[PDB]
């Protein structure tokens, strides 16, 4: 069994259980009922140096249903945590570049298929990196283990089209850039794949680019600086039913994490569809400009 | 009144009265009630040389809803005819570049507004002057008429995502190049397949070398005896985008004469970036699942 990290910093967030200090994972690396999983936008980055007896989930092949856009099954799954030691009671804890934007996506995965124990290491590959800790190539040389098949839940943290299209009326987050926010550009150049024939935002989107909730050194920010933002800055009330989106669901993963795990929002969704999706829909409400812009009716 | 052309050639078809031989528009050229539109892909071909009175659609500017993923509505469309002096009586000839690619797309708009006399000028462009025929770079000066402003009427040639979706069991034609219906290209999307029970035919297959449409004997092979279409079949046809499978829409529905032919105009742009959408890959047609 493996105990939470009871560092003072965490215990203002709603959920002190989801973050972990590089202090205390240094502490408990190699210890029985802990595996360490990197999760990256850039894969290639494990093979450069990773937490020692880490473990690697990889977007572009681990993560996805390979012919539909969906991400796996439960027999998928099984198969990814038991391959790499992991079983149900497994404390997981993810780490990985830009500020663990891929590290609350794979969180976010583990979630749906109801993985209890699932924590992120704060400030990811780069605090880890500014002290100095070590990174190993070994392998983790893994011991296989069994992982039950279990059924994916898309009804509590994951959102459709058609929950966006109803949802008019109730808090929106787009965390995507203001050029992409306003229409100005869809897609990076690197990912030509996530842009779309239409460029704007969803009618009534508060715009929070996702990295505004990290600081500089890559940790979560403190529940002052959160709240400022998405309280003060975008109008979320306790009670708040909460959609997030980007350009696609690994995007906006962070921000549900945010939302659901440091400031405590019960009813928090990422829209996975997100602006690929909405953006190549037939007769879906899109609106221009750095205005979020009225609500419509529920569609 | 503007006179059917009696040509044997379309007499064959099912609906002979939605298309007019290069020989019948030059004899018919300036006669009232006849406005003909040229519709192109490349929308600057106009500029280099059109049908003398001929006035264009610009599919960049002039059919799309501005900020939506939707066609223009009613009061659009009555604004954009009225200008080109076009009435609720008029006969239209549509004519343009690709074999018609896009002249089929203008007319499936058209329709969508019930334009009753709609045709296309079998060969286009191309077939035009292959003739010889006279091409004018004077744009037609026109006098403003009066257009009606009726509602679009989505319900019998167009069909949306959630109608595919339940469509499984019916048929499906995938008009995209066999290297796009295997998955092995992509306009695009982020995945790449085909809609599972899908059959590949080609939009081009359906038109001659010259531009023209083919034979009904060759259409029947092609989407009969080829796609395995039958009577009272309810056909869906897709591409890339609506504008792209309006020819096989035109094909099934004038010159077969399926009754229930539908562009789904949301196409593979819309389907290969739906979340938890069925996709296949490979060039077989694969299994229908149950309808969603």
């Amino acid at each position: 069994s493996v105990d939470l990290d009871p560092s003072a910093r965490f215990a203002e967030y709603a959920h002190p259980e989801r973050l972990v200090s590089t202090e205390w994972l240094a502490a408990h690396l190699g210890d029985e009922g802990l595996v360490v999983v990197e999760s990256d936008e850039d894969v290639l980055l494990y093979e450069t140096g990773h937490i020692p007896g880490a473990v690697k989930v990889d977007w572009h092949t681990d993560l996805n249903d390979p012919v539909q856009r969906d991400y796996i099954d439960g027999a998928a799954f099984a198969a990814l945590l038991g391959e790499r030691g992991i079983s149900r009671d497994t404390t997981v804890v993810i780490y990985g570049d830009k500020n663990n934007w891929w590290a609350a996506y794979a969180l976010w995965v583990f979630t749906l298929f109801g993985h209890d124990d699932v924590r992120l290491l704060d400030g990811g590959r780069s605090k880890w990196e500014a002290e100095g800790r070590a990174y190993t190539t070994d392998a983790p040389t893994v011991a296989a283990t069994s992982y039950p098949v279990v059924e994916r839940d898309d009804s509590r943290i994951r959102a459709y089209r058609d929950d966006v299209l109803a949802h008019f009326g109730k808090p929106l987050i787009d965390v995507r850039s203001p050029e992409e926010f306003s229409g100005a550009r869809t897609t990076a150049p690197a990912y030509p794949e996530e842009g779309a024939l239409r460029a704007g935002h969803i009618p009534s989107a508060q715009n929070v680019p996702w990295g505004k909730a990290a600081a500089e050194d890559g940790t979560f920010r403190t529940l002052a600086e959160l709240d400022a933002l998405y309280r003060d800055g975008a109008g979320l009330k306790d009670g708040d039913d909460v959609v997030a989106y980007c350009r696609i669901g690994e995007r906006s993963s962070h921000t549900w994490f945010v939302l659901q795990h440091l400031l405590g929002f019960e009813n928090v969704r990422n829209y996975d569809g997100s602006w690929t999706e909405w953006g190549s829909a037939v007769r879906v409400p899109i609106v221009q400009g750095s205005e979020p812009g009225e609500a419509p009716a529920p569609i």
